[PDB]
């Protein structure tokens, strides 16, 4: 019910994530900015179909 996230089990030998832990403060801000950029690219995907030259090449027909 809790902690359903996986891949959070290191080798159990050495875990010096403390160095990377400090970034955890500014880590969220950097990640979010990258997140937004990715979303922009998605909109362009629609452009491939949507346009002034019918690039969607999609038609729905009912069978007899």
């Amino acid at each position: 019910l809790d902690r359903w996230y996986l891949g959070g089990s290191p080798k159990g030998d050495v875990d010096p994530f403390y160095y990377d832990y400090e970034t955890v403060r500014n880590g969220g801000l950097i990640f979010a900015g990258l997140a937004f950029i990715v979303g922009l690219l998605i909109l362009l995907s629609r452009r491939f179909r949507s346009g002034g030259n019918k690039k969607r090449r999609q038609i729905n027909e009912d069978e007899p």
